[PDB]
RNA sequence: UUUUU
């Protein structure tokens, strides 16, 4: 190796990356379903951001029942939803890579949906939304003027709280059992007594 | 990776 010296780390190209946002090869695969859909070419981040604005209240799980009609194309919102879990790429780790703008469409003027039953105090609710790691990289799509204000501390404290009780709601409801067979299983449909109700 | 109901 030849002990980099000041010109190469000087002529070097910045360019970061986040495998918590979909590939740059996924991205791709995914505006070629949309025309598909016979979505307007340029308009092609306007249907994904209506998708974005929609598990901004609902979650991104992979179990998550999206419903409703786009209001910008003649595509309803369920086959886009199926069309972005394809390639690989989970919903939420698409939600994430638009984040960034969601956070400025929405935040101080509507806060998320179910934030009043997920947990969240009053002062600390624009954060109730999953994903809420997508502004905390500077790969995701960045809104033209910066972000509107950035997240206290309150916030992703809450977010980080938040995120795991939910896993310790998922988690908690299914099992250890690695196989859904009836000879490992044994008919229990759950591995834990109620230790997943109470505190 | 897992945050819906």
């Amino acid at each position: 190796f030849p002990q980099v010296t000041q010109e190469q780390m000087n002529a070097f190209t910045p360019h970061t990356t986040s495998n918590l946002l979909p590939s740059p090869e996924q991205l791709t695969t995914i505006a070629n379903l949309l025309v598909a859909a016979k979505v307007p070419a340029a308009s092609t981040t306007t249907i994904a951001l209506e998708l974005v604005n929609f598990c901004y209240d609902n979650g991104s799980s992979t179990y998550t029942a999206v419903v409703g009609p786009s209001s910008l194309a003649e595509v309803s919102l369920s086959q886009v939803a199926n069309i972005v879990k394809a390639s690989g790429t989970s919903l939420r780790k698409f939600c994430r890579f638009f984040a960034p703008i969601i956070w400025n469409l929405r935040t101080d003027k509507t806060p998320p949906a179910n934030w009043e039953a997920n947990g969240f105090k009053p002062t600390e609710k624009f954060a109730a939304f999953d994903f809420f790691d997508g502004v905390e990289n500077p790969a995701a799509m960045q809104p033209p003027g910066g972000l509107v204000r950035t997240p206290s501390q309150a916030e992703r404290i809450a977010n980080a709280t938040n995120k795991q009780v939910n896993l310790f709601q998922a988690a908690a409801q299914d099992n250890n059992f690695a196989s859904n067979s009836a000879f490992i299983t044994k008919g229990q449909l759950s591995s834990n007594s109620p230790t997943i109700q109470y505190l």
